[PDB]
């Protein structure tokens, strides 16, 4: 035939109209969760699985989106989460608004070309205004580093212990953080999270070491070692075989024995190699024969087998040990140190705690809570908390929260509009207005009076200054800086990038061709 | 088309309304089993299996719940059972009730935000008041521990012998109970239950050792050993083979014989290493060749094979014996002591009793009973019995029963309401009123006049003091302390935690998105 | 019967009329993307996968065309992309327009023969006019080469950084460029693109070397070499085996050790051959045994395994190293140089950067961007920018853009129409009119007044000259030469070639016989 049936297509009005609608729908689905007073969502997976969260990234991800334009909104939160960690709801909400105000300009008959260009100018000029209004802080000033982390957690379910969790996140990042060129550089892969049900979120702690979900491989091995000299062996403590096909031909009785003894020997020799270094704790990545388990036990050496490769590396960065491929070449300089390596039964499960490490380059945060749900959400809260701390340490700049920056951008980006003038100025002014859904939906989710409230905020801000935003807890405008309610300068800069590009990318699609599914 | 067809979604009122309804429905399904006079449910699964219990946890679990919000109730009972072991029905009922009174506040148009904050202040203040009014008892007062256990057994079917069971339970937990740092620590995993049909629940006893469902592996071995020196071998008593592939090449007739003999020897040598330690009782985790069996029999040693790893660990803890991987290194110091080790044919089934151990660190409770159901339910009773005894030894605090803690919580929490004031006060007052479903549904299941009866109890309590609660056996208020009817301070502190958490979790969800169920 | 059932057929009018319709349809589909102001399309394939692009080649290829004649319009962009690399839209648009004005002549009863012939003449004469009017430039003029590239990128998405991309594109081709026979010859296979999400498009860069998506094979190997002496081994660094079937037969215990040691040596000997050359970095196409890795690690050599054949060759060309099949013959002369070979983590991804090379005959462009889409589209832009800069260096002849060349071919080709006269004159006249969709649909996509604009231009061009065309950013005619807005003389020559070729191909089909479509 001509073009496959059960294949739809839209152009101009249609195309853009549908795309903007789908985009806006998704955006409004999450805006109900923006801020400290935002709500939660219960996502019921087809397999019966239940996820209750405040996280935009998680929601957009779990929800099965069909419309293409809506899936693109997932990329917004996806990029925001991977660049600033926090503000995923914000980026998607602003992208939807930008598209709503944009369609308005389309209805007015303004060429997409003009809207796009005016949006780009507004987007580019916002980065500029933010880089400018940003409050340059001291990279490790623990004071504000504690605020950033806290402000972040106060936006989710777990704000109940914003105090503790903030502290654990600033402490965790400060430890693994690296600086050898002048500024910091944080590899968050160096902060493992351990979630165990039971207890309260109160019992959550920072383990300047590592936690592994394995047991001590032999009954007779120490279930605890004091000042451990740790060995990370990535070789199988078992009877090696030749790459070349080989088989034994027993020809006389005495051989059954001689051979077995020959292997015990090989086995024991490997173990001996490990002991001679003075190592009392060994984490093996591959397997461990039974005899080798026995010899290791007799030397009073604690051994764990089948360790995840990801675990081995965490152990390496935490204890200072060096992973080794050949036991024969293992030396004491390869061994790492842990103030205590013990096997504890946490919530019925046995785990190995490698704590009290020297100056760990990798750390673990043990999360405790009543239910699976409480745990999962706290991990989420923390990941954002950690990610914002990472931003402030690398950037060294912060901003007030509660829509204070978008209000600055609105008020200001409208002047830029005048200067630009023309059709573009229309897009620029609309862009500046779209930016108000943050202060707006913040006061809305809080039960406040959207209309009236949004008037006081722009009032104060115009008077008092850059620090004026809305405090959902106060129910009125306030100086966010004096209240220590702040956020990373990177989180805002990135929301604007993510949203404006998602907006412009849609304002550019004049034809949609979807086949049959 | 944002979502796939066949996907349902609800928002605002709908969401909450349905969640609360599904929660309340499940709650009312179990409330009929609350207290001593509670009723039992019969659960028939698709496979035809029939379960008859009073236990909330089993019911919420066996029943196939589908609505999401209703499953989040299963979690409440799960957390409760994993923390205080008892009060599962109580936590679930107070959750459904907390939500019902919560919706009433929603109907009045009170922002969910307000209800959540007020419910949190109520839950927080409730803990505080419980910590206070808590009757601090002596961590090992045989007296109150015998009570806590009995008050518990009386709530279920098994109260006919609340006498025996409560004794077996306090006795059993005291034996395995471990302390050496000041306070007790109980690992209930060191208490195994053994259920056997026949006889009367009366024949249930505490074996200060371990019962194993295996038989003496050889005909000619001893079926009974006085003062046994016990060996725990976790190695196979069979012809070892090399890791490296190998095969025998018989070249001459005289080889057939000599090779077999060479294996008999290997076998006998292993048996010899065991006999030379003095051990007359061997429990092997793996298998035992037929010859190793024969040699073991000649030395008059009693052996059992294929012993469960969980069993080995118990015999190890119960007899002081150490588990060995190599028979070559078994010393007499690895052996353990059991006053008597005998194979008894308990109800047509052969089993092995290791009794009269020195000081057990693990102990078994043998359960007898007419039917399979009698047995199962008694075990369930015992489990909550052992779990509450564990609570007091670790906590050292108790409270009166019959909803007396809640009546006190109600009266007191309400005052708190006044001082807090505002809309929160409406939430607090309601939270407090919700707690009354315990006394309420206790009198109800009993068959008493709820309305009237609940007026009396709140009266007595206001006068006579914190110990006044309802006594379903008295049909009137009573001083629960003088009656000896009490429960762990943990059970109540945990009910409030669980229920209030769940109530708030659900009160936060303003959107539900589901696929296939 | 005669012909298979469900087999359609068309003749004369039908056949030709349908084919021309199908062809025109596809053409009108892509024309909305032509030029700087062209719009993008959203393509959702059967598996939900989303492709958002401006590229014609991609759109015709992703869309599932069913009609035969429309599938042939794909070959047009296919051929165009393969010979000039740019103007794929231009070629398809002109080919449909050609087929339109051609049907007019068919309706007029002019025999297909006359149209084909007059079209072939209009095409032959078209090249002639181009080769002539062509603005001959210096094969390596840095100036114009930057223009040709920036002009190409402007017509797409990433024109927001036309600046940078232009630069990288010129450098990249100059480097890999080969010219010993007088003029240049560029093998674009020597330019590899590397896409990694994250950062801005600002961070995109040129890597005078290669970038490989592999990591260092052993934990103990250097993660960075300063003045690498790279070795390229296409041999498996593992225990070799005889082609003839073989198997070791162990006949005594000492053998288990002697045989493993024999293989260790073999392995160690290969690594010795690699080290004895002074090579501190080795890339191996096949695998590397575990021991071979250990020796390699001890010697302080950085090794990578399983490297792509395509990568090996890019390294050979980037470093000057020679690939080797037998380590035994590796010499220091087979090694290459790299100012730095380091393993970096880009987007949580581990990659090896062989940068700083001497005179790389192969080079890599690293593409950075917010979303997956941003990147894929920037790569597309670069492939065109690089393919056009390739044409200019090999051809050394540019042209003005903005339809300037087509307007010139139109005016001119009409004269030719006169002198040829007769029926063919009508075909040559219509062919020259067809070439106007370019200036037409450029002004249209821009949102200008087609009719009116197309007149100011045919005018200005007539009075000012060859360099007059439409400037979509200017919204009016302009001298494309003064604006630097130009394109390869090859792009235009191949467009005409491709279009007319196709148009005539369809005009010659008077019967279509299909089985199922
Ligand atoms: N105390 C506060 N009062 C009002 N708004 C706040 C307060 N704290 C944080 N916010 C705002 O709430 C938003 C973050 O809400 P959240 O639910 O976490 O979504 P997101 O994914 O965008 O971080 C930010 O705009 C932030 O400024
Ligand atoms: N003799 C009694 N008189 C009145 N109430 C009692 C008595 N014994 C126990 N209760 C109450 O019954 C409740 C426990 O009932 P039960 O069916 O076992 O459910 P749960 O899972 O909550 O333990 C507790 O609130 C407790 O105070
Ligand atoms: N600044 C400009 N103003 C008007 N037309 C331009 C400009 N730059 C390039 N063009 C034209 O746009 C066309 C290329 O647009 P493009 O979208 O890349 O499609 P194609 O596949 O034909 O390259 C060419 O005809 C070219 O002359
Ligand atoms: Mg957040
Ligand atoms: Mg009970
Ligand atoms: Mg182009």
């Amino acid at each position: 035939v001509i073009l496959p049936e059960g294949t739809q297509r839209y152009v101009g009005r249609d195309a853009q109209r549908l795309n903007i609608l789908a985009a806006r729908i998704i955006a409004e689905t999450v805006r109900t969760t923006l801020g400290p007073k935002g709500m939660d969502k219960m996502l019921v997976d087809s397999l019966g699985d239940i996820v209750v969260t405040n996280d935009c990234a998680t929601i957009l991800d779990k929800i099965d989106l069909q419309h293409p334009a809506a899936k693109m909104m997932v990329e917004v939160a996806k990029t925001q989460d991977k660049e600033a960690g926090d503000g995923t709801t914000t980026a998607v909400v602003i992208a939807g608004e930008l598209l709503r105000k944009a369609e308005e300009l389309l209805d007015q008959n303004i060429h997409p070309s003009i809207i796009i260009k005016g949006y780009a100018l507004a987007a580019e000029k916002a980065q500029e205004i933010l880089d400018e209004i940003a409050i340059r802080v001291d990279p490790d000033d623990e004071e504000t580093l504690l605020k950033i982390a806290a402000t972040s957690i106060t936006g989710k379910n777990a704000e109940s212990h914003k105090e503790l969790l903030a502290k654990l996140a600033v402490e965790a990042v400060k430890q693994v953080a690296e600086k050898k060129d002048g500024k910091y550089v944080v590899d968050l892969d160096n902060i493992k999270f351990e979630k165990k049900a039971g207890e309260g979120v109160e019992e959550s702690e920072l383990v300047r070491g590592v936690v592994i979900d394995k047991e001590v491989v032999h009954p007779r091995m120490p279930k605890r070692v004091e000042n451990a000299k740790i060995a990370l062996i990535n070789e199988a403590l078992e009877v090696k075989k030749t790459e070349t096909d080989a088989k034994i031909n027993i020809t006389s009785p005495d051989q059954l024995m001689s051979f077995l003894e020959q292997e015990e020997k090989m086995l024991k020799d490997m173990v001996d190699h490990i002991a001679q270094t003075g190592a009392n704790v060994v984490f093996v990545q591959k397997g461990i024969d039974d005899l080798a388990q026995h010899y290791l036990a007799k030397y009073g050496i604690m051994a764990v087998r089948r360790v995840k490769k990801s675990d081995m590396e965490k152990l390496a960065k935490a204890t200072g040990a060096k992973i080794v491929t050949n036991v024969k070449d293992l030396t004491p300089e390869d061994l790492g140190y842990a103030e205590v390596v013990e096997e504890r039964k946490l919530a019925g499960e046995n785990m190995i705690f490698v704590e009290g490490c020297k100056n760990p380059k990798a750390v673990t945060i043990l999360i405790r809570g009543g239910t699976e749900h409480v745990i999962d959400e706290v991990e989420r809260a923390l990941e954002d908390a950690v990610k914002v701390v990472k931003d402030v340490m690398e950037d060294g700049a912060v901003l007030p929260a509660g829509g204070a920056p978008e209000i600055e951008l609105a008020i200001r980006l409208d002047e830029y509009a005048k200067q630009v003038g023309g059709k573009e100025a229309l897009a620029i002014e609309n862009f500046a207005d779209a930016l108000k859904i943050i202060p707006k939906t913040l006061a809305e989710n809080a039960g406040l009076d959207t209309v009236e409230m949004l008037v006081k905020v722009i009032s104060e801000h115009k008077n008092r200054g850059l620090g004026i935003g809305i405090d959902v807890f106060e129910g009125k405008p306030a100086d966010m800086l004096e209240k220590g309610i702040i956020e990373p300068l990177r989180v805002k800069k990135q929301a604007i990038k993510s949203a404006s590009e998602a907006a412009i990318m849609i304002l550019r699609i004049d034809d949609v061709i979807a086949a049959k599914a």
